[PDB]
């Protein structure tokens, strides 16, 4: 699966491997 967060302007997505 993945993830995704947002704060103080800053989102991404992280997803399973590293």
């Amino acid at each position: 699966q993945c993830r995704r967060l947002c704060y103080k302007q800053r989102c991404v997505t992280y997803c399973r491997g590293r």
